[PDB]
């Protein structure tokens, strides 16, 4: 995963158990996040997200969710749960299969994000608590990285430069 040169050369099962090839996503602009049920900043984070989409996704923004339970148990349910919650706010991305973003068993996807130059935050690589969120353009390349205090809607500033 080391040497990848993109996010479409990786693969991750959705949701519902599926396994979806990211190259689906060449050729639109992404926002990629691990998300928590169980986070005091879960309502900011879904319900943006949601207007984000609504809003961009006629542009090609598209929305990858990755469900994760290593940041103080805040995902604990099931898959099936995980995707009855996200109903509750209207999500319409795409939503994928719990996984770890930290440690030797992290997706693959996201120890590549990691190490990518625009994919090291302002504190570091390691992944520090739900709601990360990393800007992703459309040959597939992090270009921008945010933390979990800062809220979906701060990416608008960077949109327009990657549509
Ligand atoms: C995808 C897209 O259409 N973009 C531009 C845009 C045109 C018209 C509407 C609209 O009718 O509203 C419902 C919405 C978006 C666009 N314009 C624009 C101006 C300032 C900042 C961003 C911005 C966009 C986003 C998008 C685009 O082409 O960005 C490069």
């Amino acid at each position: 995963w080391r040497c990848a040169r993109s996010m479409h050369e990786f693969s991750a099962k959705d949701i519902d158990g599926h396994m979806v090839n990211l190259d689906k996503y060449r050729g639109f602009v992404c926002i990629v996040t691990n998300v928590a049920s169980q986070c005091g900043k879960t309502e900011v984070n879904y319900t943006q997200l949601v207007d984000l989409h609504a809003r961009y996704a006629e542009c090609g923004l598209r929305i990858l969710a990755f469900p994760c339970n290593q940041f103080g148990k805040q995902e604990p349910g099931s898959n099936e749960e995980i995707k009855e919650f996200a109903a509750g706010y209207n999500v319409k991305f795409d939503m994928f299969s719990k996984i770890c973003v930290n440690g030797d068993d992290a997706h693959p996807l996201w120890k590549w994000m990691k190490i990518q130059p625009k994919g090291k935050g302002i504190l570091g690589n390691a992944i520090k608590w739900n709601f990360t969120k990393f800007l992703i353009d459309k040959n597939g390349c992090v270009v921008k990285r945010y933390g979990p205090m800062e809220e979906p809607l701060v990416i608008e500033k960077d949109l327009p430069h990657y549509f």
